[PDB]
C-alpha cells in the first residue's frame, strides 16, 4: 500500500532530451506513449529532467540540482577551474520547489542517468570536500550542492545502467559509432541527420563548453564538431565515465546513502552460441545494436582490463554484468530481491529481457508491457517506508 507521496523524476542518459524536444517525440515512452503521462494519470506524480547527455556526471549532477530547486547551474569552482570550462550554466526555474521545503523524491534513471542519480545523492548529502576547500582557499562562493546536508531523495532506481562502465567504449572506431548511435536516435523519432533544422531540436545543452549547433549546419556536422571538442576529448565526459576505468573511478568516491533505498534493473536481448563462448543479438533488437554494437560487446575480452566471460550478455550497449549496481572500485552491498527492499543497499531486481532502446519504448517490442512496468515500479517506489521497523 501507498506509504509515501514523494515525487518520481525520470532522468535520461547519453542519449535523452526534454519533452518540448525532438518534436514531442518522448525518451521516457519513444514510440509506445509518454511514461510520464501514464504515472500521472494513474495518480504517481511525475516529472522528467533534461541534462547535458554526452556531459560528465558531475556536471549532469549540477545540473539536475539546478533544475529541481531552480537557479543557476553552478559547477563549483574548483571543478571548472580543473576541467577549464564554465563555473556557471544555464538558469532554471526549478521544477520542485517542495524540496527546499522538506519533501523527497524518488529518482528513476536509464542508462547514464543511473550514475548522475547516484552521484547527485552523494554531493547532495556529503558534498565535495574539495569545493569546500578551494572555496575557503580561494575567497569564492559555494554551491549548497557542495556544502552537503540535504535529505532530498527517498530512493533511486536504475535501469540498464553501466554501474562498472560497458566495454562499448573500447570499440577501435567507438568514436563514429557512438555517434551514429546519436543519429540511429534521431531517426527513431522521424528525425534526420542531414538536415540543417532551424529549430532546435535536439539541444546537447554544452553551455559550459560554449558548443552549440549552429545555423545552416545539420546534426551530422554538428557530430564532427563535437567529437573534436572538450565534452569528447576531456574526462570531465559521459565517453570517460562511461568507460570501465572511469566507471571504477566513479565507484571510489560515490556510495550509496544509508538514508536511501536503490533499486536496480538489468536487461539483456542476447543468446549464448555453444561453440565460441560469445553472446550474439536475439532477434528484435534495436538495428543499429544488433550490427554495430552488440557483436563486439558480446565477444570483447580483455584480461588485464579484468572483462571475462562474464561481461559478455549485453542489451546492445551496455553489458548486463555491469547493471545490478557498482562493484569495480565500489564498497555499495548488492542483495538479490527478496521480497524486501532494503535501505542503503541495491536491492538488484533481476534481469529482463529488452534491448537499451526497447526498456523505455523508443525501440518497439510488442511482447514488453512497457505500461505494466513502469505501473508495476511506480507502485512500489509508493510503497516504501521513509523510517520503518525491525521485527521477528
Ligand atoms: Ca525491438
Ligand atoms: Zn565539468
Amino acid at each position: 500500500s501507498r506509504a509515501n507521496d514523494a515525487p518520481i523524476v525520470l532522468l535520461h542518459g547519453f542519449t535523452g532530451w526534454g519533452r518540448e524536444e525532438m518534436f514531442g517525440f518522448k525518451y521516457w515512452g519513444g514510440v509506445r506513449g509518454d511514461i510520464e503521462q501514464w504515472l500521472n494519470d494513474n495518480g504517481y506524480r511525475t516529472y522528467t529532467l533534461a541534462v547535458g547527455p554526452l556531459s560528465s556526471n558531475w556536471d549532469r549532477a549540477c545540473e539536475a540540482y539546478a533544475q529541481l530547486v531552480g537557479g543557476t547551474v553552478d559547477y563549483g569552482a574548483a571543478h571548472a577551474a580543473k576541467h577549464g570550462h564554465a563555473r556557471f550554466g544555464r538558469t532554471y526555474p526549478g521544477l520542485l520547489p517542495e524540496l527546499k521545503r522538506g519533501g523527497r523524491i524518488h529518482i528513476i534513471a536509464h542508462s547514464q542517468g543511473g550514475q548522475t542519480a547516484r552521484m547527485l545523492v552523494s554531493l547532495l548529502e556529503n558534498g565535495s570536500q574539495e569545493e569546500r576547500e578551494y572555496a575557503k582557499a580561494h575567497n569564492v562562493s559555494l554551491s549548497p550542492l557542495f556544502e552537503g546536508g540535504h535529505h532530498f531523495v527517498l530512493s533511486v532506481t536504475t535501469i540498464a545502467t553501466p554501474h562498472d562502465g560497458t566495454t562499448l567504449v573500447n570499440m577501435v572506431d567507438f568514436t563514429d559509432r557512438f555517434f551514429d548511435f546519436q543519429k540511429a536516435v534521431l531517426k527513431a523519432a522521424a528525425v534526420a541527420s542531414n538536415v540543417p533544422y532551424t529549430s532546435q531540436v535536439y539541444d546537447f545543452k554544452l553551455d559550459q563548453w560554449g558548443l552549440r549547433r549552429q545555423p545552416g549546419e545539420s546534426f551530422d556536422q554538428y557530430f564532427e564538431r563535437l567529437k573534436r571538442s572538450p565534452v569528447w576529448t576531456s574526462t570531465d565526459t559521459a565517453r570517460y565515465d562511461l568507460s570501465v576505468p572511469g566507471a571504477e573511478k566513479l565507484n571510489q568516491w560515490v556510495k550509496a546513502s544509508p538514508n536511501t533505498y536503490y533499486l536496480s534493473f538489468a536487461t539483456e536481448r542476447t543468446y549464448r552460441g555453444a561453440l565460441t563462448g560469445n553472446y550474439y543479438p536475439e532477434l528484435g533488437m534495436n538495428a543499429f545494436s544488433a550490427v554495430v554494437c552488440a557483436p563486439f560487446l558480446g565477444s570483447y575480452r580483455n584480461a588485464t582490463l579484468g572483462i571475462d566471460d562474464r561481461w559478455l550478455e549485453n542489451d546492445g550497449i551496455v553489458n548486463a554484468f555491469s547493471m545490478n549496481g557498482p562493484k569495480r572500485g565500489s564498497t555499495d552491498r548488492i542483495v538479490p530481491y527478496d521480497g524486501t527492499i532494503k535501505k542503503g543497499v541495491w536491492n538488484d531486481m533481476g534481469t529482463y529481457n529488452v534491448d537499451h532502446l526497447e526498456v523505455i519504448g523508443v525501440d518497439p517490442n510488442p511482447l514488453f508491457d512497457i505500461r505494466a512496468f513502469y505501473l508495476r515500479l511506480a507502485e512500489q517506489l509508493a510503497s516504501l517506508q521513509p523510517h520503518h521497523h525491525h521485527h521477528h
